[PDB]
């Protein structure tokens, strides 16, 4: 109930929300069915349209008009946006040459440059080039301001998850908006696009920018607009708020357009019907910039033109049906479409079994257009697991496809020709970013970046301290002329030990053997030099990683590799080695096939043992520095040390051996040498963060050897590939991955074939940022380079996507 018989007179688009049953007049009252009786009349005036005409110039103010062309309109803040153009000989903003905005040029009384966020739904990245002819205002912002070729959304590449990520800098698993549609079980409640539940604050976690601003005394325009409020009216309302007295005027505003998403669903991303919605968005930008110019604010406000996700060609005939795979199809509930999420229809059903549902959907048709995952097995770069609203079973759907439960769901629920939601690395899902204004750089292109980074920058633009978030603060400093945040490297928490030779061979009882008893002060001083770190500058090119938590670990030096060996987890946390372009691959000599050697620098009590691997019928082992890449037959013995060994399932050893034997050398050949850092990851609670020892759910049978959930590698070389990786004078280039450590290769439908047909495709899917590995390990990389820290932060957020050119 609302006693909607008060009035909006002098309260139109009021900024403080009123509590029931006093009637509301804010830009969201329609959506709550709570506006005062006279809201349309007073606040949604439409008379005479949105543009001044010659004959309206100097008119007598008629308060009925949607906007004004009267002499007093500028000081009242309510002229039509084209007023000065039509009535005062002025040019449209788009027709003016751009001129560098070196300092903010604001009216007296402005304490900071305002921020206007202009968001556009479904604005795919390639529209910037493909629609350029019809979007002159947008093309001017882009070419004169700061822009990226594209901006990566979050997964799922849906509307609410991405808009709320923009607002909070958090992954959807952390902010809680994990789809356009969701079920929470603690609430026992459902969130839907239509309906009232989506309004309860309990869905919306984190701290969005408007709240961050408000808490720190920066005033915010209300961000959300009722759908029926036309765009011209949203623009005029923003412009009117910008004319409020200093103590009442907000510093941050949002505009939102439903286009081009709305038409894109109907006509597909490049349908001929799409030219008009792009024209109409551009004209709205034009109205904003014209209105700002009239108010002498076009060189004062920072404008962000940003999309939430792109749009792909998707039609009814490209739908996979779970009914074609499953017999129990009514014992399940499917969140369908461009992703799939599956749960049990009834929790009173103890017959329900996820493992047989997964098996029933795995590699069942040759051209199958989705792949099932338990959520913890999804690629870690998606960060899509640590929420009770994300169902244990997930379907990653091929681009251009849908998944549904039964065919009846599709003809009783072809309309649509476009949709979105797919893996956030898919080119069609990429969206846009342009920053224009005194705080952004002038005519500057920046590399593609992720939308989780923008919250920190918007905070910087407004002088706010950001709430804790998933951006890497400083990684987008290169977007900014001023207001940069000067990040600093985290302090190392644990310092390493540097053990020397402290144990005799016979003190070990590990059940390991090696055929290594083949017996010179030339090569004896030399081997001693290597063990003390004489070659360390070669294999550790960016300094040793810092350990950011409390633990006990040793640095171990070798001719070919250096490692930081954990006495707690009984294996390296990291192993670092360089492979030059000229390096040679060799085989494991026959006599050394099962060779494992005690390490006389490390106690029996802090070592793994071979007997546990013998007894564990499921678990085998691999090596972090690969024996295949040894620099000499003598150095090869170092690779068989028990301190270089890690637990590996045989199914996983297929992947790992191919990477180490074939792919490392291929990368060194292609990139002119590479530096590799590899190691284990433990994330048994799938929160994206390093596990403590008490979180480990799996050990090599009968031992305290913990089993990794994943294995990572970070592969760095010179951006200028004419310089070898080990003598690089400038910026670096990196690709990384986090491979799931799985006891089968069910994820790879082609795994019965030779590794050359499936391994690299798997590794591509599990591409990762350095930063993702940092969260998962408590390590901090690139501590000693010749590069500025902000550049290194950019490097750490880089993701190698393997997509073709946009
Ligand atoms: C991406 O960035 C984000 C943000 O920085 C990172 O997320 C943070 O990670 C921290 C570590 O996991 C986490 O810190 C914990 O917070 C607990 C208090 O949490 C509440 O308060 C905060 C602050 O206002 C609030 O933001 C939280 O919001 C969550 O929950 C609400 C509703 O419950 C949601 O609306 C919201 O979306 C959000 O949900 C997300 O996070 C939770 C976890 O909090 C997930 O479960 C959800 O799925 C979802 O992802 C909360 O309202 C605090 O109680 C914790 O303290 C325990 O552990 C510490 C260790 O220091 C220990 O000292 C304590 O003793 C304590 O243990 C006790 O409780 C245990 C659990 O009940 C129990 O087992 C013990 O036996 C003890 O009784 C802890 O400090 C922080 O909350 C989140 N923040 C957010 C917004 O998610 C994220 O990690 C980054 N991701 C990556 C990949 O880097
Ligand atoms: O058309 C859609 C829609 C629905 C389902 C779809 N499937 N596929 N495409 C779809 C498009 N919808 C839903 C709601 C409503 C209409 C729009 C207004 N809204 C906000 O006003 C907002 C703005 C927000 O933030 C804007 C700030 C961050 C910059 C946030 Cl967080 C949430 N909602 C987001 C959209
Ligand atoms: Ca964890
Ligand atoms: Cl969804
Ligand atoms: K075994
Ligand atoms: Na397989």
């Amino acid at each position: 109930w609302t006693a909607t018989s008060g009035s909006c007179k002098g309260r139109c688009f009021e900024l403080q929300e009123v509590g029931p049953p006093d009637c509301r007049c804010d830009n969201l009252c329609k959506s709550y069915s709570s506006c005062c009786h006279d809201f349309d009349e007073l606040c949604l005036k439409t008379a005479r349209g949105w543009e001044c005409t010659k004959d309206r110039c100097g008119e007598v103010r008629n308060e009925e008009n949607a906007c004004h062309c009267s002499e007093d309109c500028l000081s009242r803040g309510d002229c039509c946006t084209n007023y000065q153009v039509v009535c005062k000989g002025e040019s449209h903003w788009v027709d003016d040459d751009c001129e560098e905005i070196k300092v903010p040029e604001c009216p007296a009384g402005f304490v900071r440059p305002p921020l206007i966020i202009f968001s556009v739904d479904g604005f795919r990245a390639s529209y910037m080039k493909k629609g350029s002819k019809v979007m002159p205002n947008i093309e001017k912002l882009r070419s004169c301001g700061t822009h990226a070729p594209y901006m990566r959304p979050v997964y799922p590449t849906k509307t609410f998850p991405n808009l709320y990520t923009l607002a909070t800098g958090l992954y959807p698993e952390s902010h809680g908006i994990v789809g356009n549609s969701m079920y929470d079980p603690v609430f026992d409640a459902s969130f839907h696009l239509r309906g009232r539940e989506k309004f309860n604050h309990r869905w919306w976690g984190g701290q969005p920018l408007w709240i961050t601003a408000t808490k720190q005394g920066v005033r915010a325009g209300t961000f959300f607009w009722s759908v029926s409020i036309p765009h011209e009216r949203r623009i005029l309302t923003i412009l009117q708020w910008l004319s409020l007295p200093d103590n009442e005027r907000p510093s941050v505003y949002a505009f939102y357009s439903e286009q081009p998403d709305f038409s894109g669903h109907k006509y597909g991303p490049f349908g001929p019907e799409m030219t008009n919605p792009l024209r109409e968005i551009d004209k709205t930008v034009g109205q904003l910039m014209d209105g700002l110019k009239q108010l002498r604010l076009h060189r004062c406000v920072n404008v962000i033109f940003v999309g939430d996700h792109g749009m792909e060609d998707v039609t009814c005939d490209r739908t996979e049906f779970l009914s074609n795979y499953l017999t129990n199809v009514d014992d399940i509930t499917l969140v369908p479409g461009t992703l799939g999420r599956i749960r049990a229809k009834s929790i009173n059903n103890s017959k329900y079994d996820p493992k047989t549902i997964i098996a029933a959907l795995t590699c069942k048709k040759p051209d199958q257009h989705f792949k099932p995952y338990m959520k913890q097995h999804l690629p870690k770069r998606l960060h899509y697991a640590n929420n009770r609203r994300i169902e244990d079973i997930h379907l990653l759907v091929d681009r251009r496809w849908h998944v549904a439960r039964k065919p009846l769901d599709v003809y009783k629920k072809c309309f649509f020709q476009g949709d979105h939601g797919f893996d956030n690395k898919v080119n069609s899902m990429q969206t846009v970013f342009v920053g224009y204004g005194p705080t952004f750089k002038y005519r500057t292109k920046v590399p593609p970046f992720e939308n989780i980074e923008l919250y920190n920058v918007m905070c910087d633009l407004l002088g706010l301290k950001p709430a804790p978030n998933n951006g890497t603060h400083g990684s987008l400093n290169h977007l900014l002329r001023t207001n940069t945040f000067r990040p600093t490297m985290p302090d190392e928490v644990s310092r390493p030990n540097y053990p020397g030779i402290m144990y005799l061979q016979s003190e070990f009882d590990l059940g390991c053997t090696c055929d290594d008893k083949v017996e010179n002060k030339l090569e004896e001083l030399n081997k001693r030099l290597h063990t003390k770190g004489s070659t360390k500058e070669r294999h550790l090119l960016y300094g040793r990683p810092a350990v950011l938590y409390r633990t006990s670990y040793d640095i171990l030096y070798h001719t070919d590799f250096e490692s930081g060996y954990s006495e707690i987890f009984l294996m390296p946390l990291w192993t670092s080695y360089t492979i030059s372009k000229q390096a040679e691959v060799s085989s494991i000599p026959e006599h050394l096939t099962n060779c494992v050697r005690p390490d006389v620098r490390v106690s029996p009590g802090f070592s793994q043992n071979c007997l546990a691997y013998k007894n564990d019928k499921q678990m085998s082992y691999g090596f972090l520095f690969p024996p295949y890449l040894s620099s000499s037959p003598e150095a090869k013995y170092d690779a068989f040390l028990v301190t270089n060994m890690v637990p590996m399932y045989p199914a996983f050893k297929r992947v790992w051996a191919y990477f180490q034997r074939v792919l490392v050398k291929k990368y060194a050949s292609e990139r002119n040498g590479v530096n590799v850092i590899s190691g284990p990851i433990f994330d048994y609670n799938y929160d994206g963060l390093r596990d403590t020892e008490d979180e480990i759910k799996q050990y090599v049978e009968g031992s305290s050897i913990p089993v990794p959930t994943h294995y990572y590698s970070i592969i760095t070389s010179c951006l200028d590939f004419t310089q070898p990786a080990d003598k690089c004078d400038g910026p670096l280039s990196v690709s990384s991955f986090i491979l799931p450590h799985r006891p089968d290769n069910d994820e790879s439908c082609n795994s019965s074939e030779d590794e050359s047909k499936w391994v690299e495709e798997l590794m591509k899917m599990h591409t990762a940022r350095v930063r993702d590995i940092e969260h998962l390990t408590g390590l901090d990389f690139y501590r000693k380079t010749s590069r500025s820290y902000s550049e290194i932060l950019t490097l750490k957020t880089y993701l190698h996507t393997y997509e073709s050119e946009i």
